[PDB]
Protein backbone atom coordinates (compact mmCIF):
# COMPACT_ATOMS: atom_id res chain seq x y z
CA UNK A 1 0.00 0.00 0.00
CA UNK A 2 1.24 3.72 -0.64
CA UNK A 3 1.79 4.71 2.86
CA UNK A 4 3.76 6.07 5.05
CA UNK A 5 5.33 3.36 7.16
CA UNK A 6 6.56 3.88 10.57
CA UNK A 7 8.64 1.02 12.34
CA UNK A 8 9.43 1.48 16.14
CA UNK A 9 13.02 0.89 17.13
CA UNK A 10 13.82 -0.57 20.45
CA UNK A 11 14.24 3.24 21.66
CA UNK A 12 10.58 3.86 21.18
CA UNK A 13 11.87 6.17 18.28
CA UNK A 14 9.23 5.55 15.31
CA UNK A 15 10.64 6.13 11.85
CA UNK A 16 9.15 7.30 8.86
CA UNK A 17 9.27 6.00 5.31
CA UNK A 18 6.89 6.25 2.33
CA UNK A 19 6.50 3.09 0.60
CA UNK A 20 4.64 2.69 -2.85
CA UNK A 21 1.33 0.75 -3.59
CA UNK A 22 3.07 -2.06 -5.15
CA UNK A 23 4.90 -2.13 -1.68
CA UNK A 24 3.93 -4.29 1.16
CA UNK A 25 4.60 -3.39 4.93
CA UNK A 26 6.15 -5.41 7.49
CA UNK A 27 6.31 -4.66 10.95
CA UNK A 28 10.51 -5.18 10.80
CA UNK A 29 12.92 -2.52 8.71
CA UNK A 30 16.20 -2.11 9.08
CA UNK A 31 16.08 1.81 10.20
CA UNK A 32 18.65 4.62 9.96
CA UNK A 33 19.64 3.85 13.33
CA UNK A 34 20.77 0.65 12.17
CA UNK A 35 18.16 -1.42 14.30
CA UNK A 36 15.13 -3.01 13.10
CA UNK A 37 12.05 -1.06 13.80
CA UNK A 38 8.84 -2.48 14.66
CA UNK A 39 5.83 -1.35 12.10
CA UNK A 40 2.80 -0.98 14.03
CA UNK A 41 0.37 -3.99 12.58
CA UNK A 42 2.13 -4.68 9.31
CA UNK A 43 2.41 -8.12 7.74
CA UNK A 44 1.06 -11.30 8.33
CA UNK A 45 2.74 -13.81 11.51
CA UNK A 46 3.11 -17.16 11.16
Amino acid sequence: PRQIARYRTDNGEEFEVPFADDAEIPGTWLCRNGMEGTLIEGDLPE
